[PDB]
């Protein structure tokens, strides 16, 4: 399984092309703050949202702790979608610089 640390993912904020981050936590969790610009697609709803992903992009999958996200990476790979688990999830990312929607 492809994997990336939160520090390495943060480093990609310095890059030209925008990175695709998908937060698969529940609505209750993401409501407390999520990574700016992340797609919010709770895990249980992922099979209903295959058309949010395309076959040309890499998707970095984040959950609370990097467990749920790993199962989502396997599911996406079985559907032909490049996905990378974000190690340690939001626990590793921290709670600073997050967005909450008005």
């Amino acid at each position: 399984m492809k994997s990336i640390t939160t520090d390495e993912l943060k480093n990609k904020l310095l890059e030209s092309k925008p990175v695709q981050i998908v937060d698969v936590r529940t609505d209750e969790e993401t409501a407390m703050g999520y990574i700016p610009n992340a797609k919010l697609i709770p895990m249980d709803t992922i099979p209903d949202n295959l058309n949010s992903f395309n076959k040309n992009e890499i998707y970095y999958i984040v959950c609370a702790g990097g467990v749920r996200s790993a199962k989502v990476v396997e599911y996406l790979e079985a559907n032909g979608i490049d996905a990378v688990n974000v190690e340690g999830g939001m626990h590793a990312w921290g709670d600073e610089g997050l967005e909450i929607k008005s």
